[PDB]
């Protein structure tokens, strides 16, 4: 059974689009960016994988082998610090008005990365009750596709595998990996996933996706994984990008994500106004 | 020779209207954030009539028997001024209303909110005692959960409240938009200082209802009722809970899901092969397969599972 499409430009999210994701755990949204931000987000993920070769530091940065021979990186952490035009596609109001349908107004950033890289599985922090918790798709990983995934070299799924409770998750996960639909994505697509939903790739060449996190801010601060402090970094980091993009005149005909969450789940006056958008995982673990 | 002469004289809170708009974006996130969602205009004025007098008819019985049996009673029936309040299992006890739990605007609804695996739960009618009403203390209704803002904060469990009757805003419920997100700590303070109290709308909105209007509750929104005297105020409410929390968190057996999932198609079945529902696009029941369950247990002879035999 196929995996459902939202072209989004042409007519918004609709209720059949979010019961699908709710449902089978996953989400295929074609043209989430215009020519021109996809083109300014090419060049930032093309400049930040090249600094990382010339220079061969593993800050934030994930390597094969230590930069040995055959050594390459393929992962970027914290790359919305890093890069002006994706901190400003963290920002973006079409992707944001989808997180905050699916996740909820209270909604923030979590991990946010890009992967190149060069097993079947669900995504990490789980918490006790998984399914309980978050079946539903309310922890949901934003795939953007910087390059093409054909159905020869893309990730695969499957449907409503994040309902599964934990002994069948391990046992047809063990089966599959011993020895399913493929989001087949265009640059500018987007690939929303359920954490909990089953999912991997099986020989081809180099690929770019950029991957955002979010989570329920009342999630996060009664069951983690992050410490209470988080939540109210992340709402400012959140404020902060989709001012920068607001204030870009590309982007001046957009209309802006309004984010408005409960009161008193309001924590970004809280600190002072921050310095980085990057905030170190283990720096506010529980 | 004939004259043949002719004879003289001849000649020869957010509202959503339902069934104006749809449930729009809009509505989802105010239901989600404030805990509490006005729907205007569910039902037809002929169902809502129907509906009408299957509850008078209810409340007639319950005057009749004296029973408790799945009757909540002030005081014992045996005693003077001793009332009901509360008929539950009202789904299995009127025909009416077992199609009302399967009406599609409201089955879409809750199928946005609560999800696709959503399951009915409790079921009943409320109605309050028109020589008075003793004040509705402040209170969430039990959600079973630990971390329950964690779990369902978002408005995952659900009261819906069909109005029968009228509740203008001298005579209506109250709540805390926003308090289905607050820590048990601000709550049991909140709600022991407003409940310790004179009756004190402030920081609260109320929820005022036409008959056949429909209140949304998050289970987590602190809300009560003043005194009132000289209106019956019948409600139906239907609770909703996604399937998958129940069967991880309870808090019925692993069992009551496929029945009541049972229950819900049996309902939506008998709504459709009613002529007067034939124009209606009957609402579509498609929960994840591991998750569906009603073929678990042989035919169902009823619509009444008593929550304390499935209890877990
Ligand atoms: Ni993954
Ligand atoms: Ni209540």
């Amino acid at each position: 059974n196929r995996i459902a499409e939202c072209d989004i430009r042409r007519t918004g999210l609709l209720p059949e689009h979010v019961t699908a994701f709710r449902r089978q755990g996953v989400l295929v949204v074609r043209g989430l960016l215009t020519p021109q931000e996809l083109a300014d987000v090419q060049e930032a993920g093309r400049a930040l994988i090249d600094r990382a070769w010339s220079t061969r530091s593993m800050e934030d940065t994930v390597w094969t082998l230590e930069p040995q021979p055959g050594a390459a990186p393929v992962r970027i952490e914290y790359v919305v610090d890093k890069a002006r035009p994706i901190a400003m596609l963290a920002g973006h109001p079409l992707l944001l008005r989808i997180m905050e349908q699916l996740v909820g107004p209270n909604l923030i950033p979590t991990w946010d990365s890009m992967v190149f890289k060069t097993a079947w599985h669900r995504d990490a922090g789980l918490y006790d009750n998984a399914v309980g918790v978050t079946g539903a798709g309310r922890v949901i990983d934003a795939g953007i596709y910087l390059d093409p995934a054909p159905e020869d070299n893309c990730v695969w799924c499957i449907p409503e595998s994040n309902y599964w409770g934990d002994d069948r998750l391990t046992a047809t996960a063990d089966q599959l990996n011993a020895s399913a639909v493929p989001a087949v994505m265009q640059p500018g697509d987007l690939l929303l996933h359920n954490i909990l939903t089953l999912h991997g790739a099986p020989v081809g060449k180099q690929r770019r996706v950029i991957y955002f996190e979010y989570r329920p801010a009342e999630v996060e601060w009664q069951l983690g994984p992050h410490s209470a402090e988080y939540i109210g970094l992340k709402q400012q980091v959140l404020r902060s990008c989709i001012q920068m993009r607001a204030n870009e005149p590309q982007f001046g005909d957009e209309e802006p994500f309004d984010y408005q969450p409960a009161e008193s789940l309001r924590h970004w006056v809280d600190r002072p106004e921050i310095d980085t958008l990057r905030f170190a995982h283990e720096e506010y673990w529980r």
